[PDB]
């Protein structure tokens, strides 16, 4: 009586979700059923049939028994183990012949890769009663007009599962080696604004609903950050184009007082009078003070903010964060410039980082390539590349990236755990301190903090960027501050490029 | 952090969910935190302190030992079991003062009531990386922008917990008795709309999460139901109305024939040649498909119409379902005469049903009094009595109460179940097969119904409304058909006139 619900796609048609047939259990216990009949049709052995039916659903005899025995049934059904079952487990429990035993067909919302983009695909629900499914999070939900149906709708994403494989795998290998709070992984068209892959951790299955509900917010669209050094990237945009950015001026390393606190660079003793260009390799934060200065600080925030900062990129995912810029004092002011008390999206940080690779214009991240009805080809909606804004110029941008390929490649580089053998790589690490979530200051440790890295390959011309965070690693977190996330960037670029014919 | 959420409030101002402060346990288990540090500031027994935190947080020994007994680590947390404790388990484990130990803050969403009007309140879900609620269901969801702030903006319900009780009270036992796969019950004012309680099961417990997700439909606005021969009232009204029915009128009980379907009085008989007023008491099928000729197909498709069916209500619970009214060929018409076919909500019920105490005028169910901040004072919505249509003139409503006042309390009544003592009741029985949820038919068994009662007291004259329903009872089937609801109408009817101080006898 439902009408068929609309199948999610991947970029290249690969089914995502869709409705199946599955199979329910029924039993009936009643003798009632069995009068006029020379065989029985009703459960007269209720010890085997809960030794045979314990032999396909995962429910143990004596529960069976248990369930079997009730009094004033005429059938009775075994809770969530009697259902979404298959057509083999159907066609097994059949050759059996148990009397008083049938499968019943049900449909279920199919989800065939299992733990697969699921922040983003989210999870349709079912009632019971009547067997609709409603969306309850992601493009389930946000599409659930569309999708739900005589047919529903499809949705065709951006996403192609081949490079979402290497982002789950190395996803993966993240949570296995550093057990963190919070992780995520994007990877970007550089070109068009394209989400390729996308996936976080902690996360659910939507296909079996295993840790559905234990974390709603999407890290792409929902979660908020401090996203730490990644951000010095975009005031550091800004004073090049105020001309406040010499790459071989010499600036004053080591520390600033701002409001009565001490804020220095990550060595703590600095490297003395140094250029500008080593100060961004080095991810100086004496450096972006020293510009924030030179700059002014009114004019900073108008740089953040046409960079997208502080607003949302108004994408097609439900209740966007907007972030904000942490301006209310210079002690806020001083430390946005290297990526602290300003909050940011990830969605927002890619938004931005696109502008150093289509000459200044910032490119707005998407996702939904399609939403179409097969039956009727209406096409409901088209996805594309739109420009954001453009808040700086094509040789802004260039010398951006000049200090970008620095940060990896430059002799004097700490970021070398990022190269890739065979593909130029670059782009900007980070390292961000947590604010605890019961109100104080920042979560405490010997390595309490978010790590990150916006990247782009080849660089220069990049084909895609990759952005992955890791926060509050509760293992290996003396690693996790070393080499921040680039054993996910590694394998994730390297597998992209190579999937996308970049030469090696 | 994140701003105070919002509290949603019972009409008594009594907090139905509100943030609090509970507590989650962290344990230290690295050697590095009592370097400079005279007494130590990690685990240094993990095997005595397993035996101690055992006695305060649910998990065994055996596992609070593993879990320090994490390599690479410097603290350690507990999952479900470690979160959310409270202030005295909090002071129990201080006062171990076990080393490496402590408790650390977290904002919860607490329901003080448990498991309590689950489906229409919802569930706030928490971010744990930032503490951010979103609500995923009811009015958490519904009012989220309004609840999440300074401080966010409080709901306040109609519910009235104490009448929420009884409803509460009365499905339990409706489980214990039938376990049905489906079963709801609603109180509402019958002069305002208010909607002053409203359950259902199976539901889930908002403070716990349990069972969250396993059902999303809320009956009482997105559910949809055959509702069965509850619906025979409307079609009795348009009849009172267009002139078609006289009580003491004679007509031929027993079958009709239409389209190759064999459609009878539920006795299979009938009783012959029967007045019209007594064939309603007896919930007559016959009279309803008799109704219908003489009124006329068409006008009557636009008197359910005028009733609301087939249409939201546009009440403030999301995705309403709007049902349909089943009219595509003669069949499904003369079903939807006695409620087949056509499919509804409670809470088109309750509005049209309204009509019939209020001379005619239907009222807009609500559930929603006010949206306010408790810091401005900013009152951004307030509920308020509503007519949704006036399908019917005073008279109609009258004449219609008075068959409703027979089907209880006629000498030949067969609803005599739904009597309470000392008090006078009226309302409309209701049987209905079940659309099976496979497609082809109706759901197949012995007594595969879906079994309701929409009754009213003080009869005439009534406080509430009290519409239950029960679909395919699982245990019991057979008094599921011979009782419906009345298990659970008469306890909740009986005690909400109680509390309203309606006088007994």
């Amino acid at each position: 009586q439902q009408p068929e619900r609309g199948k999610i796609y991947d970029r290249n048609g690969k089914v995502l979700a869709e409705d199946v047939e599955r199979y329910k259990l029924v039993a009936v216990i009643d003798k009632k059923a069995s009068a006029n009949s020379k065989k029985p049709r009703h459960v007269v052995d209720k010890k085997e049939t809960a030794k045979k039916l314990s032999t396909v659903i995962d429910m143990k005899p004596e529960e069976i028994e248990k369930r079997l025995s009730q009094k004033k049934a005429f059938q009775i059904e075994f809770g969530r183990k009697g259902t979404n079952l298959t057509y083999q487990d159907k066609l097994k429990i059949e050759k059996m012949n148990l009397p008083g035993i049938s499968l019943l067909p049900e449909t279920e919302r199919f989800y065939p890769n299992g733990n697969f983009a699921s922040h983003l695909i989210g999870r349709a629900q079912k009632n019971p009663d009547t067997g609709e499914l409603k969306g309850a999070l992601g493009v389930e939900k946000i599409f659930d007009s569309y999708l739900s149906g005589k047919r529903g709708d499809d949705v065709h994403l951006t996403i192609d599962s081949n490079i979402q494989v290497f982002v789950e795998e190395a996803l993966d290998g993240m949570v296995e080696r550093y057990q963190p709070k919070d992780l995520f992984a994007v990877v970007m068209d550089a070109k068009t604004g394209e989400i390729l892959a996308y996936s976080q951790r902690p996360t659910f299955n939507p296909e079996t609903g295993k840790d559905f509900g234990k974390k709603w917010a999407n890290d792409l669209y929902q979660n908020t950050y401090e996203p730490g050094s990644t951000f010095k990237s975009y005031g550091l945009a800004a004073a090049i184009q105020e001309g406040a950015f010499d790459p071989d001026k010499k600036y004053k390393s080591g520390h600033r007082d701002i409001m009565g606190s001490r804020i220095s660079d990550w060595n703590r003793v600095g490297w003395g009078e140094i250029p500008m260009s080593l100060g961004f390799t080095y991810s100086s934060n004496t450096l972006m003070m020293h510009l924030q200065d030179l700059v002014g600080a009114d004019k900073m925030k108008s740089w953040y903010e046409r960079f997208g900062f502080g607003k949302s990129t108004k994408g097609m995912f439900d209740g966007e964060a907007p972030g904000q810029i942490g301006w209310s004092n210079e002690l806020q002011q001083k430390t946005s410039s290297f990526g602290q008390s300003t909050t940011v999206t990830p969605v927002q940080m890619l938004q931005a980082q696109s502008a150093f690779f289509n000459d200044g214009n910032m490119l707005k991240p998407w996702f939904v390539n399609s939403v179409e009805n097969p039956v009727s080809k209406r096409q409901f909606y088209k996805g594309q590349k739109q420009i954001a804004g453009k808040p700086i110029t094509k040789d802004t941008a260039e010398k951006v990236e000049k200090q970008l390929d620095l940060v990896v490649n430059s002799k004097k580089s700490h970021a070398a755990n990022y190269r890739i053998d065979g593909y130029e790589v670059e782009g900007k690490t980070g390292t961000a301190q947590v604010a605890a979530p019961n109100g104080g200051g920042y979560v405490k440790g010997p390595n309490p903090y978010f790590v990150s890295f916006m990247g782009d390959a080849p660089k220069k011309n990049p084909k895609v960027i990759v952005y992955a965070g890791m926060s509050l690693a509760q293992k290996n977190d003396q690693e996790a501050y070393e080499l921040g996330v680039s054993k996910a960037f590694k394998p994730i670029m390297e597998n992209t490029l190579k999937y996308l014919n970049v030469g090696k």
